[PDB]
């Protein structure tokens, strides 16, 4: 449910007023409810937690020392403190004046805290006590970052955050002994990682622990999950950016790398690809706002990078990473982002890469039938309209010719193609092919056949059917057009051959 501030003391007032006597195992979920509901106060509400530490309300506090004391009770040091910890913390960060004199009565506070401590340093005790001094730590320290350096607990954050007492427990290169349930909680991985970056930007060596090879993939996989979520969640711990990530991107397009060559052939790496194609998809620049290694000309990076991409798209052995790398293909090719692919001459590199994709696209689309196919069909066009607008927004075949060729092959060979979908959307790109032979240029030397274009556009909406009626339309327009070229001859030989195979398959 939606909780504002007073709705909160109401709730915090009315189940501290009845919190008596109540069921044991019933206060479990009562306990779990109360520090869930905290954090949607936190996010909904913006600066209302800045008021606390500017203006402290100190009937809250008043409330909350009651259910303090009874959880306190509650616990009788056993497995159920564990469950106090978490709740209990968010109650210390709703007193803004004990944690000062925590630093007679609130003597009860002091045996907890400092046995956080003496938990966060795992000296002793059990595991669960110490899982549990994490979690909670980790929630305090998530908590923490929504504090404008009123430094009241920012100080006793430096404390407990710097710590390898937080940080040698998560972020150890070795021993991740983290939990039995799950192999490590990434949330809380992520969450202590993306807080630790909120509070210190600059500092980088929290970063240099994952980002090293060595390191375990699983630390790679929190990294790229991180920077996901901090492209995503903004406006909130604002004043932390991106803009200090850039920087240190050289190993994320290295990590790439190694990591497409492991997925071309334990099974992570699927996960950790998906995570850093969909990173790829929310923010183009990270993996190349960078020193260009595309300015040297033996191996272009991102060059490197597209067709590191490209080589995943037809493979249907992991298809969702398709989608994603489908649509993160579609995304660099914005009118904004191609000019991030070199700082200098862009439009050469661009389209000789842009050439050379769907150069490969199309011989490995006329190569054979696969599933995807009509989809990848449908990707066709947005391509073409985007780099049509490039020269467009710009106003040479050593490759683009022949790429081009390729291409109209590909809309031929489809439009005999069994399915529906696959015939309407090849016989309405026709109509973008023929609008980029106009940008080109009247005479239409360069494009015959062009009036059929017009018509296939024509043809194209009207009105959809069944297959038949649609096959007599295309056996008409594709009798109507008079003038040769390589690609129509080029696609009739294919078809040939294909019909040779097929009709030598169906006799036998």
């Amino acid at each position: 449910i939606n909780v504002d501030c007073a709705k909160l003391k109401r709730l915090l007032k009315e189940t501290a007023f009845k919190f008596k006597a109540l069921k044991k195992v019933a206060q479990l979920a009562v306990i779990n409810s109360l520090e869930k509901a905290f954090w949607n106060w936190v996010e909904n509400y913006p600066d209302e937690f800045t008021k606390l530490y500017q203006i402290p309300q100190t009937d809250m506090a008043e409330c909350a020392e009651k259910l303090f004391d009874l959880v306190d009770g509650f616990a009788e040091s056993t497995k159920r403190k564990a469950a106090v910890w978490p709740l209990q913390i968010i109650l210390l960060i709703l007193c803004p004046e004990i944690i000062q004199d925590i630093s007679e009565n609130n003597m009860n506070k002091k045996l907890f805290l400092d046995s956080l401590r003496k938990a966060l340093a795992g000296h002793g005790g059990s595991r669960q006590l110490t899982e549990s001094a994490a979690i909670a730590c980790v929630k305090l320290c998530k908590a923490s970052t929504y504090i404008n350096w009123e430094d009241n607990s920012v100080i006793f954050l430096l404390v407990q955050s710097m710590v390898v007492d937080l940080k040698n427990l998560l972020f150890n290169p070795s021993k991740p002994f983290s939990r039995g349930s799950q192999p490590a909680d990434v949330d809380l991985m992520i969450d202590c990682l993306v807080s630790c970056f909120r509070i210190s930007p600059h500092n980088n060596q929290h970063f240099k622990i994952c980002l090293a090879q060595n390191s375990p993939s699983t630390f790679h996989y929190v990294l790229v999950n991180s920077l996901h979520r901090i492209i995503t969640n903004s406006a909130l711990d604002w004043w932390p950016k991106i803009d200090a990530v850039y920087c240190h991107s050289v190993e994320l397009r290295n990590m790439f790398g190694e990591t497409l060559h492991k997925a071309v052939q334990t099974r992570s790496y699927k996960y950790l690809l998906l995570s850093m194609v969909k990173l790829i998809h929310a923010d183009p620049k990270l993996l190349l706002c960078n020193p260009r290694k595309q300015g040297p000309e033996t191996q272009g990076s991102t060059a490197e990078l597209i067709t590191g991409l490209v080589q995943l798209v037809p493979q249907s052995h992991m298809p969702e990473i398709a989608q994603e790398a489908m649509e993160a293909l579609l995304v660099l090719h914005q009118l904004d982002s191609i000019d991030l692919w070199n700082p200098d001459a862009p439009v050469e590199t661009f389209w000789e890469i842009s050439s050379q994709m769907l150069f490969y696209i199309c011989k490995k689309l006329t190569s054979h039938q696969m599933l995807s196919s009509t989809e990848i069909l449908k990707w066709l066009r947005e391509i073409l309209i985007c780099r049509n607008k490039f020269l467009l927004k710009n106003k040479t075949p050593p490759i683009c010719r022949q790429a081009q060729t390729k291409l109209e092959v590909a809309l031929y060979m489809f439009l005999w193609n069994p399915d529906t979908e696959a015939v309407l959307v090849a016989m309405s790109c026709f109509r973008h092919l023929c609008e980029e032979a106009d940008i080109r240029c009247s005479v239409h030397n360069l494009l015959p056949n062009y009036n059929t274009f017009m018509e296939f556009a024509s043809v194209s909406n009207m009105m959809s059917t069944g297959r038949a009626a649609l096959q007599k339309r295309v056996m008409a327009l594709l009798r109507r057009i008079e003038h040769p070229t390589a690609g129509n001859t080029e696609a009739w030989e294919d078809t040939h051959a294909k019909w040779e195979q097929a009709t030598k398959l169906i006799l036998n």
